[PDB]
DNA sequence: CGGGTTTTTGTTAAGGGCTGTATCACTGTGTAAGACAGGCCAGATC
DNA sequence: GATCTGGCCTGTCTTACACAGTGATACAGCCCTTAACAAAAACCCG
DNA sequence: CGGGTTTTTGTCTGGCTTCACACTTGATTTGCATCACTGTGTAAGACAGGCCAGATC
DNA sequence: GATCTGGCCTGTCTTACACAGTGATGCAAATCAAGTGTGAAGCCAGACAAAAACCCG
C-alpha cells in the first residue's frame, strides 16, 4: 500500500491505543522480519567455485561502479548506480518459492525428499526508463534518463527417472510484478562507456555461473541447481545496440537473419534464423583484422552489417509488444494514405498528407469515441485495429476494389495475430498456429500486388520479423509473447511511485531504498499474503 | 495517513481475510459515517432570519461561480471555484467540538445544562498559494495559481453571572490543524475582477449573520450562539490590496495609521491606529466625488493614498512569520553591508557588492555551516539571528567600533522578539513586554545616530510596524503570534499532496474532492482519536 | 478523634531485553510587478 | 540657436513566491527477580 | 525378551449449562463491476536525390 | 570553356521515447430481524477398570 514510514507507526500506534490489542506489529520487529527477505541472508555453496566471483555469503547492496577509479585524472564518471550480486539475489529468488516448488512437486506426484538437479529457466530485460526527473521547489526539470536491469525466474524443471518433469510454470509470466530487479542506474542507453561500465561485472558473474552447481537447503534436506540463462526482454534499439549490429535505419533489417532491405521486398517468407552470437564475435573479428584487403563496401557487404565487437549474449527473438504497436502505427499510416487516395495520383504536396490526417482524426473521433495520439499506446493500438474501424473508414475510399483489399488485410492481421500474441499458443490457439504459413503468405501475396505503390521498395523490418520467423520462434521456443519486454516496462511506475514516497533524497542512499522497496514489492512470499481472498 | 479508496480496500480485505474477524469497516459503512461531519447534515435556525441568506438546511458543496453568466456574449471567465456556505460551514464547526466546549463548561464550575447566549470569536484569513501545477506532459512554462479563503474558531466564551468565562480556547491556533476552509479557487491572487466576483458571496453572508442569533440543539437542550468575526490571516500584498490601498512601493508604509516614510523616518515611534476600513470607504468616496475641485496631485495626499472602492471589512494588525522573515533578510543584508564597511568609503559599484555577498555566504558556509539559500525560509531565519554567526561575521569584519554597533543591536532584537513572537506573551513574558518602550526606543536611537549612513532617509514598512504599533496591538487585541497566518500558509503542502492523491479527473470535481478531504482533515472530533496514545 | 486492623502502597535498591520518540544527514531557485528617482535628451519656445 | 522640459530610460527598492519528509540510528524509560523497611488511606469499637 | 510399574485413558449414571438446527419472509450490509475523466512531438541515425563549386579534361 | 564529381543540404523513413488510477454509482448476492421447540452436546462428579511408556527380573 506503499505508505511511508511514519504513516504506519501512526496507523499501528492509534490502533493499539484504541483496541486495547496489538494487531500491526511495531517497526524493529519489522526490519529484523525484512532482513530474511533481501539477498544476502541464507547460507549457500557453490561447487565448483565460481571463478572471479568472491565466495561470501554476506553481499547485499552494493556499489554498480564495481569500484570504477573516478579521479581527475581518468575518463570522467558521475553516475549512480545500486546492484544485487547474482547469486544471492538469484538464491533468495528461490527461497521465496520454496513452497511453490514444494506444491509443484506434490502435485506432480513426486517425493518431497528429493533433492534431484533442477534446472531452473531465467528471462532477462533491460529497457531504458528517460525522463524519470520532477521539478524540485518551484521550478523547472532537467532531462535525465535511467535504465534498469532486471530478470525473472520463469520455469522450474526437474528430470525425474527419465525424463524431466516441470515442476513450476509462471502463471503470469510478463506480469507487473514478477520481474524483480537487480541492477539501476542513472544513465542512458546509449552511453555505450558508462553502460558497459556498469553491465560488465553482472555479465561477467552471468557467464561465470553457467558451469557450475547451486547448493543450499531447501526447507530441510539440501538441495542443487543448474541454470539456462535466456535473454530477451531486449527491444530492437538494444538488441541492436550491444549485439554489435548497427544502427536502426540500416539496410540489414532483422536481427535474426541477414538480407538486404530491398531483397526483402522481393522474396517475403522463406528465410532462416541465421545469426548466432559467437557468430557475431567472429565476424567483428573478421572486420577488425581485415584480411582479404576489401576496400570497406565490400567489407561491410562480407560481415553482414556488423561493425562493432558484441558486447553482451542475447538469443534472438520478436519483443511483441513493440512489435504489435509497430504493426498498429503501419495500418494507420496506410489508412492515412489510403484517405488521400493516392494509388491513382501519386507524390502530392505536404500539405494533403496534413489535411487527410486531420480529417481521418475528426472522422474517427466523431464515429468510434478515439481522441488523437501520437505516441501511441498498446490501448491506442487494440482499440484501433478493430473491424469496425475498418467498416467506417471504408466509406472514405471511393471503390469496391479498396473496400475489399482494406476488408481482407485487417482479416487476415486479426487471424495471425493470436499465434505472437498469446502465451502459449501451443494449446490456446492451435488453429491460427497450424494456418500461420498459409495464412501469412497470402496476405504477402496480397500486399505485394494491391499495394506495390508503397511496399515495392522499403518494406519495414517488423513485418518481416511477423512474416518470416514466428513459426521457426514457434517450432524453437513453445510461447512467443511470454519472452516480451512488457513484463519490465510496466515497472516505471512502481520506479516513480518508489523514488517519490520512499526515499532519504541523498543521491546515494535514493538507490538503495528504491531498489530495496522494489525487490520486497515483487517477492511471492510477501504476495501469497495479499492473495489470502481467495478461500 | 493519506490513503487512497482503493489501498484501503486491498487493507482491509487482507485483514479481514488473515485473521478472520473484521477489524476495519467496509468503504459503504465509511461514507455512512463521512456524512455525519461534512457541513450541512445538521438542523439549526436564525433568530431573525438572515436577509438574503436561504433557508434551507441540506446545502453541501456549492459552486463557488455562484451562478455567474459565463456566455461568449459576457465576460470570459474560466476559473474553477468550490465553496460552503458561511452558516451551514460555522454549524458543523460548532457541533464536531460539542463535546470540547461540553468538557470546559464542566471544568469551570457551571451547571452543564447552560444555554445562555454564547459567543464565539473566528478568524478570518487568506492567502495565494500559487505554482500548483504540473507538467504532467513533460513540457514546461506553463504555470497556475490557486486562492484558498479559509476561517478558525479560536474562542468560545459564555457571560455567566455577573462575567464571562472562557468555555473554550484554542491550544495552537496557527498550526495547519485547526484552520478550516471555506473556499477556494483557481486564479491569480491580483486577478481583481475574478477575486471579487468569488468572494462576493461570502462577504454577504457575512455581513448578513452580524445582528442575529443561531438557535440549535449543543448535547440535548439548544442554546443560542452570536458571533464576532476578526480578520486577520492577511499578508501584507492583500490587505495593501483588498482595502484598497495604492502598492507596498507607495511613499505611504502603515496599513495601520497614515505616514509617509520620509516622516516616520524622523518622527521615530509616537504613532497609534487610526486607519479603520468604514473611515477607508468614505474616504475613497471623498476621492472618486472630489468635492472640492482640486488638483490629484494634492487630493491623493488629502486622502492619504486610497484609489480603490475597499469590499472586506479587515481589522489591521501586523504579521508575524513575514515580519520577522523580513526583519532577518534586513539585518542580513547590513551584514553583508558591514563587509564593504562602506562607511568608511561609500558609493562602491554592484560588483564590490557580489564579491561581499560570496565573502559572506562562504565564511558563514565555513564557520557555522549555514547553506547558501536565494529564497529565506523560517528555518533559516531562525538560524541567522544567532549570537555566534553575528560574532563569526564581526570576526571577519575589519574593524571595531562595528563589534559593539552589531553585537548589542542583535542583543537589543532578540531581547525585543518574544513579546510578539509568543503565543499568549500577555502572561508567558510579562516583563519584556514591561521594558518594550526602552528595549525598543534604544533600538530607534542607535539606528538613528551609529547607522544613519542608511536610515536617514527610506526606512522598510516592517521597522515601522514592530517599532511604533505592537505595544499598542497587544492592549488592543491580546496576543501578536495567534493572530497570523502561519496555519493557513503550513496548509499550502496539504492542497498538492491530496489533488494527486485523492481527485477524479474532471476539473469540476478536483476541487470538490480536495476541499472535502482537506475539511475531514482538519475536523477535531477526528483528531481526538489520533491523540488516544497520549492519553 | 484513635490503636490496631483492612486490605493494601511506596520505594527503592541492586542490572537487562523490549518500545517509543528524538535526532541525523540531506536535499529543492532567482523572481514578478510597481513606485519613485534621477540622468539624458531631442524637440518646444522666445 | 540657447534653455527648458516631459518623455523615456534606466535604475534602484519593496513585497511576495519552496525545507518538510524519509529511512536509519540512538538513546531513555519500563516491565522483568527478591525483599525488607517503611508507608498508607479506610475503618471499627474505643 | 518379559513381568510388573508409571503417565495418563475408556466408561459408570446423571444433573445443570450453552449451542445449533430448523423453517419464517423481507430489511439490510457487503462485494464486485463499471463510469467519466485526464497526459505532450519525436530524437538519434541511415540513406537518397539534387544543387553546384569546383576539380578534371 | 565543357563536363563529371564530391561535398552540402535538405528531405524521407526506421526504431524509439507517457494512461492506470481516482472517487462515485449501481446491481446482485449473502446476512440478520426477531420469531418458537426440540436435539445434542458438553461439563465431567470420583470410580472402576484397562492402554501405552518405564524399574525389577
Ligand atoms: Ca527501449
Ligand atoms: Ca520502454
Ligand atoms: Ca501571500
Ligand atoms: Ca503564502
Ligand atoms: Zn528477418
Ligand atoms: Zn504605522
Amino acid at each position: 500500500t506503499f505508505l511511508s514510514c511514519s504513516q504506519y507507526h501512526k496507523m499501528y500506534r492509534t490502533v493499539k491505543a484504541i483496541t486495547g490489542r496489538q494487531i500491526f506489529q511495531p517497526l524493529h520487529a519489522l526490519r529484523n522480519a525484512e532482513k530474511v527477505l533481501l539477498p544476502g541472508y541464507h547460507p549457500f555453496e557453490w561447487q565448483p567455485p565460481l571463478k572471479n566471483v568472491s565466495s561470501r555469503t554476506d553481499v547485499g547492496i552494493i556499489d554498480g561502479l564495481s569500484g570504477l577509479a573516478s579521479s581527475v585524472d581518468e575518463y570522467p564518471v558521475d553516475t549512480i548506480a545500486k546492484r544485487f550480486r547474482y547469486d544471492s539475489a538469484l538464491v533468495s529468488a528461490l527461497m521465496d518459492m520454496e513452497e511453490d516448488i514444494l506444491e509443484g512437486m506434490r502435485s506432480q506426484d513426486l517425493d518431497d525428499y528429493l533433492n534431484g538437479p533442477f534446472t531452473v529457466v531465467v528471462k532477462e530485460s533491460c529497457d531504458g526508463m528517460g525522463d524519470v526527473s520532477e521539478k524540485h521547489g518551484s521550478g523547472p526539470a532537467v532531462p535525465e534518463k535511467a535504465v534498469r536491469f532486471s530478470f525473472t525466474v520463469m520455469r522450474i524443471t526437474i528430470e525425474h527417472g527419465s525424463q524431466n518433469v516441470k515442476v513450476f510454470e509462471e502463471p503470469k509470466p510478463n506480469s507487473e510484478l514478477c520481474c524483480k530487479p537487480l541492477c539501476l542506474m542513472l544513465a542512458d542507453e546509449s552511453d555505450h562507456e558508462t553502460l558497459t561500465a556498469i553491465l560488465s561485472p553482472l555479465i561477467a558473474e552471468r557467464e561465470a555461473m553457467k558451469s557450475s552447481e547451486l547448493t543450499l537447503e531447501m526447507g530441510g534436506i539440501p538441495r542443487t541447481f543448474k541454470f539456462i540463462f535466456r535473454g530477451t526482454g531486449y527491444d530492437e534499439k538494444l538488441v541492436r545496440e550491444v549485439e554489435g549490429l548497427e544502427a536502426s535505419g540500416s539496410v540489414y533489417i532483422c536481427t535474426l537473419c541477414d538480407t538486404t532491405r530491398l531483397e526483402a521486398s522481393q522474396n517475403l517468407v522463406f528465410h532462416s534464423i541465421t545469426r548466432s552470437h559467437a557468430e557475431n564475435l567472429q565476424r567483428y573479428e573478421v572486420w577488425r583484422s581485415n584480411p582479404y584487403h576489401e576496400s570497406v563496401e565490400e567489407l561491410r557487404d562480407r560481415v553482414k552489417g556488423v561493425s562493432a565487437k558484441p558486447f553482451i549474449e542475447t538469443v534472438p527473438s520478436i519483443d511483441a509488444l513493440h512489435c504489435d504497436i509497430g504493426n498498429a502505427a503501419e495500418f494507420y499510416k496506410i489508412f492515412q494514405l489510403e484517405i488521400g487516395e493516392v494509388y491513382k495520383h501519386p507524390n502530392a504536396s505536404k500539405e494533403e498528407r496534413k489535411r487527410w490526417q486531420a480529417t481521418l482524426d475528426k472522422h474517427l473521433r466523431k464515429r468510434m469515441n478515439l481522441k488523437p495520439i501520437m505516441r501511441m499506446n498498446g490501448n491506442f493500438a487494440r482499440k484501433l485495429m478493430t473491424q469496425e474501424t475498418v467498416d467506417a473508414v471504408c466509406e472514405l475510399i471511393p471503390s469496391e476494389e479498396r473496400h475489399e483489399a482494406l476488408r481482407e488485410l485487417m482479416d487476415l492481421y486479426l487471424k495471425m495475430k493470436p499465434v505472437w500474441r498469446s502465451s502459449c499458443p501451443a494449446k490456446e490457439c492451435p488453429e491460427s498456429l497450424c494456418q500461420y504459413s498459409f495464412n501469412s503468405q497470402r496476405f504477402a501475396e496480397l500486399l505485394s500486388t494491391k499495394f506495390k505503390y508503397r511496399y515495392e521498395g522499403k518494406i519495414t523490418n517488423y513485418f518481416h520479423k511477423t512474416l518470416a520467423h514466428v513459426p521457426e520462434i514457434i517450432e524453437r521456443d513453445g510461447s512467443i509473447g511470454a519472452w516480451a519486454s512488457e513484463g519490465n516496462q510496466s515497472g516505471n511506475k512502481l520506479f516513480r511511485r518508489f523514488r517519490k514516497m520512499n526515499a532519504r533524497q541523498s543521491k546515494c542512499y535514493e538507490m538503495e531504498d528504491v531498489l530495496k522497496h522494489h525487490w520486497l514489492y515483487t517477492s511471492k512470499y510477501l504476495q501469497k499474503f495479499m492473495n489470502a481472498h481467495n478461500a
